[PDB]
Order: structure tokens, then C-alpha cells, then sequence
């Protein structure tokens, strides 16, 4: 019932009790581990509300106080009456920070308590959503000195009036299917790049076209907006030693900003809640640039390096991979845009693990996601046992809105 | 029921029904996933059902389920259990069983090879000298002057738990580690404690960086005994780099034969506590883990120093750069000396093909993603993008506690 996690490099053992406050189900059983699968009423609401406010009042050292009991009744009153309730500003801020703190797949949670929360619950239209989003981008970008933030649109009501950002991230590059048969730009976004065009967007049809935002207020048809280019910080990619690297014509954006998730606080659902931090180098240089079904640039780079590409065992893919990732880090650093390498990030997360065990009784962690996609075993998280479980408040996946929207 | 796994690079979707034949526990529940946890005397009562499940599987595999021969063998095993408390496997059942423990090993990326396994039956063995002889023969057969062949040697099963056959070595061939008074280590740091056991048992330690450890062998629950493998039987490879001529001067070498000797083989409820098996290496086991863990040889600094990498900031990726050069060196050296090795690209590609064939012909393939994905360059190998189901089939290999923890010393 109390579970231990060992670090095999340091022999440090931590004891996990936080898992017993676990609520939702993992996907695993006693017979099958599902650890590597990407996606495994008034009556329901008050328990959920109570559980949250209980931890809220505990956090501000006021568990069992008049104020605690008072608010528990006010919320109970409001649910019995309206079928929902509203969070106090303070509860919203605490819930958002905690959803991040509970994200078992996020290596960057050492930062969880520095999060700027933008309350957009007063928003009513897509133009409104656009204004809120530009302001988030500008704030968070901070001319290259990136700052974490989330903007929270109005909560679900009857589920026929959802606020949704249709983009998967606030800033992403377009993908187009070519007659040719190959793909121009980012193949991840082909479908969406079409939906934008199937709605009037004028595609420059380049390798790196910043997608328009596609915004849905109150369950209405969504609308297109170009983000002002002066608000999209981008970095040209060059290598500190290979003069030819620049001629690849690669660039990436400075701000990672996930916009398709659902934030759950105290039973309430915030279906539009874009949030942003700063990149770990490998996200761009390993995944965005080198995945088979992403930009897939390994061959081109290997060639320019004149490596022996005739056999897998020359490790030419591995050599090219390192150089590409050196380029990404060097570039962002040179243009003074915040970035972290996987060494410093995983080291940070280990420190964060020790803090959460020391201070909260544990830290839910998903090893499959936490371990970087390159050089796994020379980063300390490789050797660290982790326990994965689901705590609330949380971020959750949700079906892409086009599959669902009533037009 | 039916479960789906998707490959997110290819969109290929596979259906698992084999997990319905799973018995043992994973360690996970609906409320916690223990997927990254490293380690998560029987009675007649429990034995005949376990015998029965196993023989139903053997007999279906040979298309004689329900045969007279199947039924007579059930009755025969039944009777042997009630009369003697245990039973003996026929040669054919033993072979089949050891192959399936390998087939079912969900942490093993090499399983495409599962059906080509040389089985050596050492169940007539009685003494530690007998074990030494059996192991030498295994090592010579498997080595095959560099053209590695997979093999397993199987010593008598557990009886009462007081008479166990054990190989005390974690692998048949490994290098000594020696803790020095100044707190530094000579040789392999993983093997310090075991080296100390060997020394106190009477081993005269050469005390260099690559001293092949003696075998410590326990027969029939008796105190274990020391033996030196004839050095002409221990194939080793000096490590050099195709472009870097200073690489050889680091003084590195490794052995060709990876041979796990500390696991337990369970077949139809029988427990074989000494069952050394061997295959051939994936280069990253040596180049990433053996040489580059901080708790192992830890050569990253020395290598990057010679490479003149910018070592002042991790963001130069000096570690990543050196790591790749060491792994190039390992594969180059083995290939140049004609010792079988596979790179992590070719081994993970073979595994996806094996895994898909297994879904098509068997209804599933249990696989542990934490173990299957290589410890460098993970996402450029096709396994990274492969959804996997982990579960426990028997026959199987299992961990067992190190025998210096449990053994009752006799003298
Ligand atoms: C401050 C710098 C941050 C770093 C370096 C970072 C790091 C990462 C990384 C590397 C991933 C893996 C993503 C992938 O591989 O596709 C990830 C996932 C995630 N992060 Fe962060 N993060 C940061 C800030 C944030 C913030 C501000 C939030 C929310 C407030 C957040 C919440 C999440 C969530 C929910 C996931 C998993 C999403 C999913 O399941 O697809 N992180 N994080
Ligand atoms: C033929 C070449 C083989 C290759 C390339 C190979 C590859 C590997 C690798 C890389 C590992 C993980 C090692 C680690 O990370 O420490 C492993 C684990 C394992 N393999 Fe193989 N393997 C081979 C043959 C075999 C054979 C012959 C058997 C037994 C019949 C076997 C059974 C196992 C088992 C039981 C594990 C898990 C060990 C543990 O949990 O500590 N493999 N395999
Ligand atoms: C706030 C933040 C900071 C950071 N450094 N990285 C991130 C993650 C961002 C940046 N890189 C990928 C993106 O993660 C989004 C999740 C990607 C997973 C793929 C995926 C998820 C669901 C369905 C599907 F088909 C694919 C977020
Ligand atoms: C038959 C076979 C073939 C092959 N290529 N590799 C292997 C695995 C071999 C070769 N390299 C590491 C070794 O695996 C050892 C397995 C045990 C895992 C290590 C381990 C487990 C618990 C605590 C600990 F400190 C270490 C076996
Ligand atoms: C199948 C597997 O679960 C999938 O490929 C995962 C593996 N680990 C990951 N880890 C991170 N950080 N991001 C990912 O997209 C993935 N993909
Ligand atoms: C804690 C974690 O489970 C442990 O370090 C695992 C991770 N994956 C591994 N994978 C392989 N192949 N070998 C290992 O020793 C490990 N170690
Ligand atoms: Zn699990």
C-alpha cells in the first residue's frame, strides 16, 4: 500500500503515499500493463467539488475552518440550484497550477508554481478568443525570455456550447499533400491545413507557413485569424560548425503552446485552455525534425556530412541526429530564445521528484514520456523508477472537434 | 475480448487475444501503473494444474491435443506427482519449454530468433565440477569462434529448495571490480560485491581493469566452488574506432558472449534455478550501458576529452557526441574481428517484423516498451512508435534472489 521507487544509479529510495489519493483509472490491470498506449450529473458534481475544495483549504492551512465550511455550503447551494458552480479566482489559479503539477507526462514540472493564469471566463466570441490568445502569445513570448502561462476560457455547460481552440498548438506549420506524392511542410498537420483552406485560408504553400488560428466560441462554427507575425518569434536553424547547415532552410517557432486539451478542476471542465512554457531541445531536433512522418530530414543532413549511409551500423542516423540537435540548441541560444537541453531538464525533474516526495508524499510520473527520445540512458531519469497514476486537477485529452461539431 | 495496439509512425493496428491466456500478475492495478519498476518448495496442490496447462500447450503445438498420447501423458504426470511430489519433463517438453520461455520474454528485443535455440540437457549433473564442465562446453559451442549460436544449459530442477543448483555469477563472463581505499573503483563497478565474494572464497585476483571472473558454482544445495574458464574459451574483442586512432589507446575491450546465468526458468510448474543462456550482443548493451553508465566504466569524459569537444556546457551535447562515437567503435570492432553483433537499428526493425508475425500467428506478443526501446536514439528506431502490451505467459524466465542472501553455509 505504501510503494517504493528506487533510482538504480544513486540507490536513493523514495516512498510514495500520494498514489492513495488517486482517483481516475490508469488503463492497466493485474493481468495487462498498458503503460505504452498513447490513449487508454448533479450527483457526480458535488463529490468532485468537495474533493477539490478540501485540498484547496488544506493548502492555505485552513482545513476545517469557518471559511472552509462556508464555501463548501455555498458551492453545495449553487449546484443544487444551477447544476454547476463558479470557481473563485484563487481556486482557479490553484487548480491550473495543480493540473500542471499533476501532469505525469511532463518533464518540466519543477516550474509548476510559476504559472501566469489568464482568466478569460468573461469571453463570448471568437474575436474575443483571438484577443485573449494574442495577449497570451505576447506575454509568454516576452521577446524571447519565455514565461509560462495558460488562458482559461468559459467552462462546459450542456456540452452544446463548448469553447474550443481547434489548433493542436497555438503556433504550428502548415502541411500540404502534393501531386508529386510527397508532402510539403509538416505532414502532422495535413488534415488541419486542409480544414483551414476548406474554410478560406490563403495558403502561401511554403515549407514553414504559420497556421491561422481556428477558434470556436459558444459552440458556434469556428473562424480564422492570422496571428500577427511580429508576435510569432521564430528561430533560423544554423550549426556552430557546419557552415552548410543554414542552406537547409530550417526554422522553428520559440513558443510551445498546447491548445487542444481539457482542463478539469473540481468536476468542472474547461475545454479551451491553451497553455505554454518553453521547449526542451529534443522536441524540435529529435521529434519535429527527424520522425519518419514529420520533417524527416535525416537523409539530407547525413549526405551533407558525407557519412557512410550504405549500412545501418555506421550509425549515420545517430551521428546526424546529434548534430541537428546541437544546431537547434545553438540557434535558440544565439537568438536569445529560452530553451533547455535534455540533460539539464531531466536533471531538473529528478530534483523536482525529490522535492515532491519530500513535501507532498510523491510525484506521478510516466517514464515512457519522461525519458528523452535521444540518449535516454545517459540522462538520470532513465535509471529512475517512476509510478504513474492520475490525480485531479488534471489536463486530459479530448476528441478533435471536427469529428464532433454540429455544423 | 480483444485489445488493439497502434503503430503511430505507420498507422498499423494489431489485435491481441493472447493476453487472455495470461496468469501471473503484472504489478499494475487500475489505480497505479508499475511499468517502470525494475523488479515488480511447492505443494502437490498447485502443481498438477500447472503441469496440465503446460502439457495442453505442448500437445496443441504438435497438433495432438486430445490424442491418446496426450491423455496417457497427463495420467502419467498426474501419478508421478501424487507418488513423488513432482515430475520429470521429457526431452521434447524441456526443449519446447525453454524455447517458449524465450518466446515469452517480454523484455527481449532478440526474440525473432526464439525457435533457433540449442538446448543442452544437464539434468544428470550432480556436482560443481560437473556444472563447470557443462558450462565450458556451452561457452565453446555458443562462441563457435565468433559465429555466435544461441544456447541454453539446464541443470536439475528445484526439489525442496534446500538442494538448489545455482550459478552465482550474474553472467558466465564478466569482469571483476575492485573498490580501492581512496573510494575509486578498478574494473567494472557493477561487479564489486561479487568480486569480493570470489576473493574471500579463494580467488587470487589479478587486479586489472578487465579480469574475467571465475565461475562460482553451487550443485545440490552445497557450498559453491570456484573455477576458472579456460582463457582460450573466452573470446574477447579489443575496441578501436574506424576514424579515431587514439581510441585503441584507451585500453578497452569486451567479451563476445553475453550469457545470463542468474534467472529461473519455469516450465509447467517446475523450477530450474540454474539455466544459463546466451545469444549475441546488441551494440548498445556494451557501448551505451556497459561503458557509459555513470555506475559502470563511465568513459564519456575520457572520450570527449580526446575528441576535443566543448565540455563546459551540457548544451554542446558533448555527452551525446561521445556516446555515438563509442558505439560506432564497438560495432566496428566486433565486425572487424568477425564476432556476431547487431546494431540497434537492425535489431529493432527485426523485432517489429517478429512482433507483427507473432500477432498474426499467435494472437499476440507480450513486450515491455521500457526495455525494448534502445538506450540511445530511441525515437529514430521503429519500436519507439510501437504501442505494446505487457503481460506474463508461461513458460517463463524470472528473477530470483541472489543466492548469497539465502544460502545456508555448511563448511
Ligand atoms: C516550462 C517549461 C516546460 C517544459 C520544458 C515542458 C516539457 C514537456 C515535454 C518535453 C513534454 C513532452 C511533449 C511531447 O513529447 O510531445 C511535455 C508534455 C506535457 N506538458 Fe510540459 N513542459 C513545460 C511547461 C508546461 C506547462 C506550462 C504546462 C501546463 C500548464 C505543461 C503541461 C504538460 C502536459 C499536460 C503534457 C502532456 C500532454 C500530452 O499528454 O500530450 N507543461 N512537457
Ligand atoms: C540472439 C540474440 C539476442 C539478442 C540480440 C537479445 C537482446 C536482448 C537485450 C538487448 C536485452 C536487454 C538487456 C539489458 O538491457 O540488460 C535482452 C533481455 C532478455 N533476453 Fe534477450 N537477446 C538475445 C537472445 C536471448 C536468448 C537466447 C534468451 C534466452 C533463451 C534471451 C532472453 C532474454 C531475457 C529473459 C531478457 C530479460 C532479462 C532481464 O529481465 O534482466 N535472449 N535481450
Ligand atoms: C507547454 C509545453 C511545453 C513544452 N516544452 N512542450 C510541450 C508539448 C508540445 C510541444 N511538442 C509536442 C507538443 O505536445 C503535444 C502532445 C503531442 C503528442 C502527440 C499526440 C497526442 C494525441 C493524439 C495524437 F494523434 C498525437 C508543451
Ligand atoms: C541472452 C542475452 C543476449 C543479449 N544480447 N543480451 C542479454 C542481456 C545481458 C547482456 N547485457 C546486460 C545483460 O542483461 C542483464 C540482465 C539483468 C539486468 C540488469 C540488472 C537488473 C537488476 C539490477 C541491476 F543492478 C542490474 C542476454
Ligand atoms: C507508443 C509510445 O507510447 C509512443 O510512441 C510515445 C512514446 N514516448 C513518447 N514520449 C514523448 N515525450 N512524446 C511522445 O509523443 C511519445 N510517444
Ligand atoms: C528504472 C528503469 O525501469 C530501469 O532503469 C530500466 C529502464 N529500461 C531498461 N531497458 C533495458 N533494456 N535494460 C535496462 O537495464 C533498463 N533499465
Ligand atoms: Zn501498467
Amino acid at each position: 500500500r505504501f510503494l517504493k521507487v528506487k533510482n538504480w544509479e544513486t540507490d536513493v529510495v523514495l516512498t510514495d503515499t500520494l498514489h492513495l489519493k488517486s482517483t481516475l483509472e490508469t488503463g492497466c490491470t493485474e493481468h495487462i500493463c498498458m503503460g505504452s498506449i498513447m490513449l487508454p450529473t448533479k450527483d457526480q458534481l458535488f463529490p468532485l467539488a468537495k474533493e477539490f475544495l478540501d485540498q484547496y483549504y488544506s493548502s492555505i492551512k485552513r482545513f476545517g475552518s469557518k471559511a472552509h465550511m462556508d464555501r463548501l455550503e455555498e458551492v453545495n447551494k449553487e449546484i443544487e440550484s444551477t447544476s454547476t458552480y463558479q470557481l473563485k479566482d484563487t481556486e482557479l489559479i490553484y487548480g491550473a497550477k495543480h493540473a500542471w503539477r499533476n501532469a505525469s507526462r511532463c518533464v518540466g514540472r519543477i516550474q509548476w508554481s510559476k504559472l501566469q493564469v489568464f482568466d478569460a471566463r468573461d469571453c463570448t466570441t471568437a474575436h474575443g478568443m483571438f484577443n485573449y490568445i494574442c495577449n497570451h502569445v505576447k506575454y509568454a513570448t516576452n521577446k524571447g525570455n519565455l514565461r509560462s502561462a495558460i488562458t482559461i476560457f468559459p467552462q462546459r455547460t450542456d456540452g452544446k456550447h463548448d469553447f474550443r481552440v481547434w489548433n493542436s498548438q497555438l503556433i504550428r506549420y502548415a502541411g500540404y499533400k502534393q501531386p508529386d506524392g510527397s508532402t510539403l511542410g509538416d505532414p502532422a498537420n495535413v488534415q488541419f491545413t486542409e480544414i483551414c483552406i476548406q474554410q478560406g485560408w490563403k495558403a502561401p504553400r511554403g515549407r514553414f507557413d504559420v497556421l491561422p488560428l481556428l477558434l470556436q466560441a459558444n459552440g458556434n462554427d469556428p473562424e480564422l485569424f492570422q496571428i500577427p507575425p511580429e508576435l510569432v518569434l521564430e528561430v533560423p536553424i544554423r550549426h556552430p560548425k557546419f557552415d552548410w547547415f543554414k542552406d537547409l532552410g530550417l526554422k522553428w517557432y520559440g513558443l510551445p503552446a498546447v491548445s487542444n486539451m481539457l482542463l478539469e478542476i473540481g468536476g468542472l471542465e474547461f475545454s479551451a485552455c491553451p497553455f505554454s512554457g518553453w521547449y526542451m531541445g529534443t522536441e524540435i531536433g529529435v521529434r519535429d525534425y527527424c520522425d519518419n512522418s514529420r520533417y524527416n530530414i535525416l537523409e539530407e543532413v547525413a549526405k551533407k556530412m558525407d557519412l557512410d549511409m550504405r549500412k545501418t551500423s555506421s550509425l549515420w542516423k545517430d551521428q546526424a541526429l546529434v548534430e541537428i540537435n546541437i544546431a537547434v540548441l545553438y540557434s535558440f541560444q544565439s537568438d536569445k530564445v529560452t530553451i533547455v537541453d535534455h540533460h539539464s531538464a531531466t536533471e531538473s525533474f529528478i530534483k523536482h521528484m525529490e522535492n515532491e516526495y519530500r513535501c507532498r508524499g510523491g510525484c506521478p510520473a510516466d517514464w515512457v514520456w519522461i525519458v528523452p527520445p535521444m540518449s535516454g540512458s545517459i540522462t538520470p531519469v532513465f535509471h529512475q523508477e517512476m509510478l504513474n497514476y492520475r490525480l485531479t486537477p488534471s489536463f486530459e485529452y479530448q476528441p478533435d472537434p471536427w469529428n464532433t461539431h454540429v455544423w
